[PDB]
């Protein structure tokens, strides 16, 4: 079955990021998620003290080893990337994808998608190393920070967004989720942006909005991805990142009843009442 | 208070240590803070194993970082698996202790520490043979044990054949201080249609309570699965008395082995075939289609 992820992700002990946020909703979805923790850390960078272990990329080459060696590497239908924090690794990271495709392409499957979560900051040789590893993704899900610094465009609204957007079609990356961005003229909402690059040369573009809750929620990308990811498999992307939202809203909403409590609503997980307008732009 | 220390193996390919127990305690509703004693491509079945393996001083750098934030009173269950570094194994009292003093002080009913001694299975040692007399040392300081029949033998140094070798390896448990002993399955020369298992509790009187049962066998060799038992045993030990929690536990397995045979994982298919199907049913993991009965010895 083809409902099988490779994520390159955080592992924390305490809390809900990276692989963390990632696994238990992509499982509940009847996903195998096979972990590369890039860091093994005892919590996020929230928490006054942070300790553990990070990878380097001879740990990296060695992991791959095994599942190269095991022939493994076919199994992976979906590549799902976010924290790395590492130059070397986030390049070693495009000989991975292609070394997928070339054995998934060898056997017959249907190609994998990579939806690379270029995973930086909020609110230069990793930025730089995210430009060229993006030339090979299928879907990028930058936040508004991530998407700015990538184009050099600041995403400020929808007319910047779709800049932003463009510069990741033309590094080589066909969807593109700019997660959400704040808007001067409409306070109360944040919009997200889907944006679709055909092959034509053509751009099929899509928005929405989700309310904008007071404060800061830490791992709502993490379960964003995995979401889109898990909606993506059988949903047209318009509609997964619909549903998508929805699963944040409903999150975020059961915290305001900053960790959002990722296993607490499993139904809402696979389900979620919340699911967010997904419009074309003309 | 469903919040579980799990110190145990991280596997990418497959499904033994962490990512096999994380899974039903999260659907359980716990909250699973897991250290990853080793992060390796896949389980020591495989021609190959590739990857990192903690030493003492990554396992007490994570320690301090859960100590600083104060989050050591938190953990009401503490569940140990695949360590097999004899220092983080000898680490691991000390840090059940600064668990259990960490609690008293914010007016929290004692932890319940379950130690599955991770060593091997089918007659062959994972690691170093130091690693067993650490085990013996940790197991005086655990509050419940799940050995499968091998490590039972080897702790014991009785060999695990039958109901009655079991209950001696069993006794050495309690003589060594471990109140609560799980040996999950072995032979029935005169029934090889099912594997039996002891759980055997010691009060206090200094009197020993024995149960057993039995499952249904399978032909052929499936890991993860005593994982997925001590997993499953510390979500229903929470609400269950030990003995019900037991035949729930082995109710959990019988439907996961059936659903991994189901989808190709029988005995003569591939290891990864035999990978077991933890992500197939999450209902049959809260809800098991059976209990085994726990029956009382004389
Ligand atoms: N304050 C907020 N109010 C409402 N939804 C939010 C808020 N913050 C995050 N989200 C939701 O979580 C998703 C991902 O969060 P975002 O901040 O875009 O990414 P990241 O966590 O990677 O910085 C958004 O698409 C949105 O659905
Ligand atoms: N081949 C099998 N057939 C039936 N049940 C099995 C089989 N292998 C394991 N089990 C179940 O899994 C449980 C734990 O497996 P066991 O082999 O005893 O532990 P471990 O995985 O630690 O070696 C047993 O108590 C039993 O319920
Ligand atoms: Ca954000
Ligand atoms: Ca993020
Ligand atoms: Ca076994
Ligand atoms: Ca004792
Ligand atoms: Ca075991
Ligand atoms: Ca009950
Ligand atoms: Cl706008």
């Amino acid at each position: 079955d083809d409902k099988h992820v490779l994520s390159i992700q955080s592992h924390v002990t305490h809390g809900y990021v990276g692989n963390k946020a990632a696994t238990f909703p992509l499982q509940l979805h009847g996903f195998d998620v096979d972990a590369i923790n890039t860091v093994s850390l005892s919590n996020h960078s929230g928490y006054p003290v942070i300790k553990g272990h990070r990878m380097d990329l001879e740990e990296f080459t060695t992991i791959m080893e095994g599942l190269r060696a095991n022939d493994f590497l076919s199994d992976y239908a979906y590549v799902l990337t976010g924290y790395i924090n590492n130059r070397d690794i986030v390049r070693q990271v495009a000989a991975t994808v292609a070394e997928i495709r070339e054995a998934r392409q060898k056997q017959g499957k249907k190609d994998a998608v990579f939806f690379c979560d270029p995973v930086m900051g909020d609110d230069e040789e990793v930025v730089e190393a995210y430009r060229e590893l993006l030339t090979h993704a299928d879907v990028a899900t930058p936040n508004y920070f991530e998407a700015s610094i990538l184009s050099t465009v600041e995403v400020k609204d929808l007319a910047s967004a779709i800049e932003a957007a463009n510069w990741f079609h033309t590094q080589g990356t066909p969807t593109v989720v700019i997660k959400s961005f704040a808007m001067a003229d409409d306070p109360t909402h944040l919009r997200f942006l889907l944006s679709c690059r055909d092959a034509t040369g053509s751009t099929k573009r899509y928005t929405g909005v989700v309310p904008y809750h007071e404060g800061r929620y830490t791992g709502t990308g993490d379960v964003f991805a995995a979401s889109l990811v898990a909606f993506a498999h059988s949903d047209p992307m318009d509609l997964a990142v619909g549903k998508a939202m929805g699963v944040l809203q409903d999150l975020i909403k059961a915290t305001i009843e900053r960790e959002l409590r990722v296993t607490s609503y499993p139904d809402r997980l696979q389900h979620p009442s919340s699911v967010a307008l997904v419009t074309p732009l003309p």
